[PDB]
């Protein structure tokens, strides 16, 4: 149930690749005739990175929340996930822009900020917060997933200092993380923020986070640090809600005690409806 052979784990096709893993469609078939379930696996494509993966692991073990990627088991090596088939929240925002109304996306950000605040409680940064990273369960229902960046946070310290500096598209990265490489519960928040303008842009690449910033635009990273120390900040998005705006603004406080909590968000998203 909670272990799953190697050998009953039939490859179907990649589901994404994202340094240093790739996630697989798998169908965990045990009578190998074609009838079994389908399954999104993990894998690495390293020493530390082992040690890197089997921690992401712990993490969605302990992790149980409707608003978070089910873990399903591990295979002796694999990590094993439901398959949600409408894939990525950011490719299906393009697809069904002309169908999801504004109480839609408010939705889905109530949703996520439920998920990240749960994450909040388990004192778990997740790190890479983006709508490429978030799934889509159903039409009414989204999911938070790869926690292949998340750290655990100590009993005693509220943020974390990481080593070398990230890999991921500098767009979503709060000021200090983009200065000293610090990573808390509220750069998370920045994040979230960054999510709730990919959310009202509908991941509108002409508007994206990298596009809009880029033009707003030494090196990039010190560029955007810059842009950014100023008080500019990414644009209301087209005929977004002045109050999802000034939310958005909230969690781009330049000073990461000033940004709301996400139990401080919900209510509020709660509020403007679905
Ligand atoms: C945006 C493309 C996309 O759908 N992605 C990014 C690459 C990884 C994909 N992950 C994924 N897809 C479906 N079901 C999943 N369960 C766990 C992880 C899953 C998402």
């Amino acid at each position: 149930p909670t272990i799953f052979e190697e050998r009953h784990l039939k490859y179907i096709s990649q589901l994404g690749k994202g340094n240093f893993g790739s996630v697989e469609l798998c169908r965990y078939d045990p009578l190998g005739d074609n009838t079994g379930a389908l399954v999104a696996v993990k894998q690495l494509q390293g020493p530390d990175q082992q040690r890197d993966f089997q921690r992401e692991i712990q993490i969605l073990k302990a992790l149980h929340s409707d608003f978070i990627v089910k873990y399903r088991g591990v295979s002796y090596l694999r990590l094993v996930m439901e398959y949600l088939p409408s894939g990525c929240l950011r490719d299906f925002l393009q697809r069904h822009r002309a169908r999801l109304d504004a109480s839609r996306l408010l939705l889905y950000s109530s949703q996520i900020c439920k998920g990240m605040e749960y994450l909040g409680s388990r004192r778990c940064v997740h790190r890479d917060l983006a709508a490429r990273n978030i799934l889509v369960e159903s039409e009414a229902h989204v999911k938070i997933a790869d926690f292949g960046l998340a750290k655990l946070l100590p009993l005693d310290k509220d943020y974390y200092v990481v080593r070398e500096p990230g890999q991921s598209p500098i767009f979503w990265y709060a000021p200090e993380s983009l200065s000293d490489n610090i990573f808390s519960r509220q750069s998370d928040v920045w994040s979230f923020g960054v999510v709730l303008y990919e959310l009202f842009t509908y991941c509108d690449k002409s508007c994206s986070p990298s596009a809009e910033f880029l033009r707003m635009m030494v090196p990039a990273l010190s560029r955007l640090l810059e842009l950014l120390e100023e008080g500019q900040r990414l644009p209301a998005p087209p005929a977004c809600p002045a109050e999802v705006h000034e939310l958005m603004k909230l969690c781009w406080a330049p000073s990461p005690q000033d940004r709301p909590s996400f139990s401080a968000l919900g209510p509020q998203l709660d509020m403007l409806w679905s």
